[PDB]
């Protein structure tokens, strides 16, 4: 939103938290967190969760959109307070192809999310396919760029162009804080590339580049944001319309990301600790679950999780180390939240909500609350929250979206 | 303090926690939490956990004395900054016995804790022994406390006696007390201690136990509702005494904020101190079983459940009957009384290896976050680390802290 960056540009202490998660439930909470208040919603697919064949989810995102609409509609979540974005969108996915059949989907990719009506487009095409040469050219990183650009225009109705703000550069070095020489390199070949193509215009709508400010996470540890460390990219983007959009940028303290937006990076991209923060909540009512309900009706949800990831490792397999007990551990405990891709599944998709079913039966007492469920419980003490299992889990993903909004308000 | 509660009467928002809990672990954190700053720290004892025979605990008052002076003396607490106070002081656990037997043993109990250098002293005998009448008349229960007084008196020295604080009355019903029954309670008293010759440990007397609207079961909890209570604080205004609070556990910080606010200036905490414990305990007993080689586990939550369903005694009366229902309970309850069984044999050695195993191995931070959150938003803003020990205190100062924004 251009209005939420002139503000920040202006001066006031203001970000916007960026949801990139495909999870009904997180999009759910997402939305039902600002149902009172008047901050818009920013919700973001990557091109590999949808694209035009569906990516790895089924959805389009013309899909995807109507899978947002239909959970704010249930919400009480005015549409129009709804910015969807798209995240890398480029030749990510056909890397193994060649240039021409790459770009050619890239192409198509861009067009499909812009006539969905998503206004917030991220234009990556940082990365060599076949028979590129490693690593591309700055230059040629522009020019694909501008050709993506060149056809988001193309397809826009005046009403959407004028609301289509682009993101450039990349977060994947060519942790090691970006050098402002680079992202005013990153700039300068991005303009040159829009302007040959005639693209003065859209040139202004470039609202955010995408820069490492030293934030990351893995497995069991977090990089935290070191504002000294980040002092020459942040007065570097003052003298730019521009702000800063970081990735990765979960799991930091409140603190941090109130001196993340102070340092202009104002758009900052959430995913897995949202999902971090669901299974965390699903585990503990499925502790909850194991004590409180008879044998014979168990939703053995836990064994079943683990199951289906031993079984069809192929979306943790390249993360998680090679131990047996290890691999549990990562599977159940990692930062990198590679469950989160398994949610889907059918089996645990029919366990998780027999067990949610279950739990709906009966009051759980408040001292498995506490045990299981500690801030939940004290959230109960005060009189906030009920013992309801889906409220429980929405308080989980609150608690994210509350750290962002210490932030990014105010 | 007699300070503390002159700075209250003169219109200062303080109050003081009383830590009414004999666990060793609870002892320290209390001493630790306060260890570099100014504020006096209040541990007390019952009669059933300390008297004249060891209670439960093994421990006369004397015993008590040098058990929390040893844990003050690791943590680096000045003894001189301890309060070591008597709880329901009186014939509570001898209610089974004649009036005179069970009175003797209550003047015996009550000359103990003052031998003992304990400072503050409960007089409550208000249950009705073996020949009373159901209930005692309150004339009755005035008399038999200043009896007990008169024996608390007899044996201080000029220092204790100029030290000893009297606190009067009870929490237990004969809903949220009269200001009537509690103006009678203590003109009862003024009458009884007076009549006794006691005039002048009459002015010592600091407080009057009253119920202001707080209590838990196991699981449910009354929250206090100060417009409720606003009666009892505006009469106690005039009077030379504050208000002590029993059974306060699992209020919020805003409640006990509340309580200090309107003359609830002595708030007793217990069980959540030690279920919080318990907690860390639980949460920490799971992660061994996930860390830890299964020919290395403890077995402490089995070894926990198999000696609480054997040794059933102090649970029993208190929780459900069904067998899944009983082990929630022995689980779950705010009622804590798990409490009890930390000092058994098999307990304590299967929590202690619990403990050596755990301290030889590198907790993942997703487990804290998974069992024990607020510990892991400490240890994520670089204040607590993942060190087993520092856990389990954590869990305890956070009951500790609210209590400190009520009372400080």
């Amino acid at each position: 939103m251009k209005t939420l960056i002139a503000r920040h540009k202006a001066g006031e202490h203001i970000g916007i938290c960026s949801v990139c998660s495909a999870h009904p439930l997180v999009i759910e909470a997402a939305l039902a967190f600002d149902r009172n208040s008047t901050r818009k919603v920013l919700i973001e697919a990557t091109s590999n969760q949808v694209n035009q064949f569906g990516g790895y989810t089924g959805m389009t995102p013309a899909d995807f959109r109507e899978f947002v609409f239909a959970i704010a509609d249930k919400v009480g979540f005015a549409r129009e307070r709804i910015i969807l974005g798209g995240d890398h969108l480029g030749p990510n996915c056909w890397q193994q192809e060649n240039v021409d059949a790459a770009m050619e989907k890239s192409v198509e990719l861009v067009k499909a999310y812009v006539r969905a009506g998503f206004s917030k487009i991220h234009l990556d095409a940082s990365m060599s396919c076949a028979g590129d040469p490693i690593p591309l050219a700055p230059e040629t990183v522009a020019e694909r760029a501008a050709v993506l650009c060149f056809a988001a225009e193309s397809v826009a109705t005046d009403c959407q162009r004028e609301q289509l703000s682009y993101v450039i550069g990349t977060e994947v070095p060519v942790v090691h804080i970006t050098h402002v020489e680079d992202a005013a390199n990153t700039l300068r070949t991005h303009q040159k590339a829009f302007i040959a193509r005639g693209l003065t215009e859209a040139l202004t709508r470039v609202i955010a580049i995408v820069v490492q400010p030293g934030v990351e996470f893995d497995h069991s540890n977090i990089i935290h944001y070191q504002p000294q460390e980040a002092q020459a990219l942040a007065q570097w983007i003052e003298n730019t319309r521009m702000v800063y959009e970081a990735h990765s940028t979960d799991y930091q303290t409140r603190t941090a990301y109130w001196e993340l937006v102070r340092d202009h990076f104002a758009i900052l991209k959430v995913g897995p600790a949202l999902t971090f923060a669901l299974r965390e909540a699903i585990f503990a009512l499925a502790q909850i679950e194991q004590e409180l309900i008879a044998p014979e009706n168990r939703s053995g949800c836990l064994a079943v999780i683990e199951e289906v990831m031993l079984d069809e490792p192929q979306y943790w397999k390249k993360y998680y180390r090679t131990g047996f007990n290890d691999s549990l551990l990562d599977i159940r405990y990692s930062l990198s939240d590679r469950i989160r891709y398994y949610w889907p599944h059918s089996r645990i998709k029919n366990s998780v909500e027999t067990m949610m079913v279950n739990l709906q039966g009966v009051d759980i007492p408040l001292g498995m609350i506490s045990q299981y469920l500690p801030k939940q419980f004290e959230r109960i003490q005060s009189g906030e929250l009920s013992a309801i299992p889906h409220q429980l889990i929405m308080d989980k993903i609150y608690d994210v979206l509350r750290a962002y909004r210490y932030g990014c308000a105010e």
